[PDB]
């Protein structure tokens, strides 16, 4: 007979974006079951990284080799970096963040850390000044199939001499080439980079008025990419769960078998 | 004349431990702060790399070449995952969890989500079990010398066959010799890794009453390990916020130039 919708959910959490009736449920699921384990111990017996923790060594690779500067800054970020953002109760982000005890929140970006590394680098490095960070974001969010609460963020800025609309789109068009993921740049300025209709990333070209607020007044590019949905397009994943932190899935696949 | 103390702590702030009176303050202070420039200066010419990450790159390439899955598992856990830890108010740990929402908190330890990637993994791999994880852990701490609110753990385990105390002491002491940091071990059992008073592992040889409650019953051999801790050992650093995602250092050098 038909299968049940229950029973095509149970599927297509086993079922693998390169998988190819009168066959039950049974047979479909020890199928799948059997080819998952299989797809586990290839892992596990070669390369044995998850895919989220490569990624991020493969786009430090890059960034590093291109004379950005590797950050690693505080998740836990004090709620006046949020305010001092421009985000009021009048935008939606205000409704989006994770509160810690009264003064802390988890980051919902990148950008305050970023700006503060600017600010106190110019101090120090030679002209231009280029940093980047990879690591955790946190955003209440009401979808779930483009969207996580917990994702991981890729942060790039430069700023000084050669901040340009037309170096900022050939940094992000080398990555991406890089990485082999289809997109098209899609817009001081705002630029979003996309990938049919999911964003893989908001871009800008600076200065802009909020500079003023955490002590720059130099120009300034830059972007900031999700990791999940990078994963998510390269991996043609049909939900970014796949390529999340998580319990439930490695590497795409299911953990539960 | 003599230096006052708030002077020295500023100085104390610029100074590196290969550093090597009539100078008055101005003029230690000015020396300090060009020589932790061309500190900065140098990284970022060179190497780009940040201390944390490295340390975590290096640490996952030992663990991946001996046959380690590499795990990336939420930051932001379940606080029933705390309490079916055995963790209750009558513990330390219980008045150190950083509580998100009502269902969730900042995971404190990485051994529950390790516990079920050992269950579920169990029935796609062959034995023994072995998997992995480096990232973000969260306690409230009342020191500030030894300890950090926002720290990296490394966790790993074993489980299945070959899990003995000589096993567990041969990956711990073939780690640290790779990292170059002298150590010594003392001590289901519970061992702990310390350079001197400094306590830079847990470590835990099953069964234990414990695995039960996580679907646990085969054997198993694992550790913790504090990335700051180590850091702050190979690198000696006086004071372990030298070795933390922050704002004010960046491998060591204050960023306040
Ligand atoms: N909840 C989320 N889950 C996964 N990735 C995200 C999430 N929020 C943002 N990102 C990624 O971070 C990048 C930069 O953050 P930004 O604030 O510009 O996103 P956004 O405009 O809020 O995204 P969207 O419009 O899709 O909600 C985005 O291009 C996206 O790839
Ligand atoms: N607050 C912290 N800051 C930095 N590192 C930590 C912190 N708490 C734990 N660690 C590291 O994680 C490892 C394993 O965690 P564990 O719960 O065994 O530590 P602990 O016994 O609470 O440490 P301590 O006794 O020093 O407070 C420790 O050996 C330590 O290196
Ligand atoms: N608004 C997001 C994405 C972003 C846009 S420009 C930018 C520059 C540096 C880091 C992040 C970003 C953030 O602040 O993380
Ligand atoms: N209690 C700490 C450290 C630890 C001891 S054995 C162990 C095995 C795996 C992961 C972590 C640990 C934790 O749960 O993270
Ligand atoms: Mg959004
Ligand atoms: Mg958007
Ligand atoms: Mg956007
Ligand atoms: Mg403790
Ligand atoms: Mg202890
Ligand atoms: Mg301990």
């Amino acid at each position: 007979p038909a299968l049940t919708k229950s029973q095509t959910d149970r599927l297509e959490v086993l079922l693998n974006p390169k998988d190819e009736s009168g066959k039950p449920f049974r047979e479909l699921e020890s199928e799948l079951l059997s080819r998952r384990k299989k797809d586990l111990q290839q892992i596990y017996a070669e390369e044995r990284e998850n895919y989220l923790g490569k990624l991020e060594r493969e786009i430090t690779r890059f960034f590093v080799d291109r004379g950005f500067l590797e950050i690693k800054s505080p998740i836990l970020i004090p709620l006046e970096y949020i305010e001092r953002m421009g985000i009021d109760n009048d935008t939606e982000l205000s409704k989006q963040i994770f509160r810690v005890d009264k003064n802390f929140c988890l980051r919902p970006m990148l950008a305050p850390n970023l700006y503060n590394y600017l600010r106190k680098l110019d101090r120090a490095l030679p002209d231009p000044i280029k940093i980047f960070e990879i690591g955790p974001c946190y955003r209440k969010e009401s979808d779930g199939k483009e969207h996580l609460e917990e994702f991981t963020m890729l942060g790039f800025q430069q700023m000084g001499s050669g901040c340009t609309r037309e170096n900022l789109e050939s940094i992000i068009t080398d990555f991406l080439n890089h990485l082999g993921i289809d997109f098209k740049i899609v817009g001081g300025d705002t630029l979003d980079v996309m990938h049919g209709d999911l964003e893989l990333s908001s871009a800008v070209v600076g200065p802009i008025p909020l500079d003023r607020e955490w002590g720059i007044d130099k120009p300034w590019i830059g972007a900031g990419f999700g990791l999940e949905r990078l994963l998510k397009v390269k991996h043609d994943f049909k939900n970014i769960k796949r390529a999340a932190r998580s319990e439930s899935y490695y590497n795409g696949i299911s953990t539960n078998l």
